[PDB]
């Protein structure tokens, strides 16, 4: 099906796009403070911890919202996005937890570098607030790591399942082949994949290389008034953003809902 997103659904996706946008501020990661212009939206969240890894430069954080009863996981995209786009090269490798599936090596190496410590900090918080929900979000590169993070959490089968684990991504590139996308749909995890108009990143690598997207597609088709088309299928369809290919845009990547995503502007 194809349907229009509700007011409430746009409000929720703008909230996750803000957390994503905020993560590109050096005072947020690794500063560990809510000292930024749009931080006022999330400033009531308690920042548990932040990371800026050494080899892959993986920037992420764990935050806790008590009034929201949510444990938040946020992944930053690249600190030099134009360049990240211009140079992305895909290197399909086996995804270890699931035999018969392939993922781009570079996303596994990014996650791989923060995994241990991050997952221990999230289980520690979840053991203390078991009633809360776990929400993962990230834009661009951050969206690919966010997806690998949510699968890892579900796979630890620690009380995190489709009913209390949510993934929200903005401008995310495809991460694995068809077989890996099927696997993602098989977990049942609520996955909202947001695409901002003609943003070229959600169309990389080219359709021709063999990768495919999982997650319900929320496509921003207009910004004033904000309009979003939802392709409810959990696998990639030709009915939302793929309909504009190959006439994509690099600048559409840098703004979601009106928020600069990538420059903490």
């Amino acid at each position: 099906g194809i349907r229009a997103a509700t007011s409430q659904e746009i409000n929720e996706l703008t909230y996750y796009t803000t957390l994503s946008a905020n993560s590109y501020c050096r005072t947020v990661i690794p500063g560990a403070t809510w000292d930024c212009i749009h931080c006022d939206a999330t400033e009531d969240l308690k920042i548990i911890k932040t990371w800026s890894t050494l080899i892959y430069d993986t920037n992420a954080m764990v935050a806790r919202g008590d009034s929201e009863k949510t444990i938040y996981i946020v992944f930053r995209g690249s600190s030099s996005i134009r360049n990240w786009i211009a140079d992305l090269t895909f290197v399909p490798v086996s995804y270890p937890p699931v035999s018969g599936t392939k993922v781009h090596k570079g996303f596994l190496d990014s996650y791989g570098e923060v995994q241990n410590e991050l997952v221990a900090t999230v289980l520690d918080q979840f053991k203390q607030y078991p009633s809360y929900k776990v929400a993962v979000t990230g834009h661009s590169l951050g969206g690919a790591t966010v997806l690998l993070c949510a699968l890892d959490l579900y796979q630890r089968e620690e009380g995190l399942s489709s009913s209390n684990l949510f993934l929200y991504t903005q401008g995310q590139p495809r991460v694995g082949d068809p077989a890996f996308a099927n696997y993602v749909v098989s977990t049942g995890i609520p996955y909202r994949r947001t695409v901002n108009e003609r943003d070229i990143v959600p169309h990389l690598p080219p359709a021709a290389f063999g990768f495919l997207h999982a997650g319900e597609e929320y496509w921003i088709t207009d910004n004033s008034p904000e309009t979003v088309q939802v392709c409810t299928s959990d696998l990639e369809t030709s009915d939302c953003s793929n309909s504009i290919v190959p006439f994509t845009s690099v600048l559409d990547h840098l703004s979601y809902f009106g928020i600069n995503t990538g420059l903490c502007t």
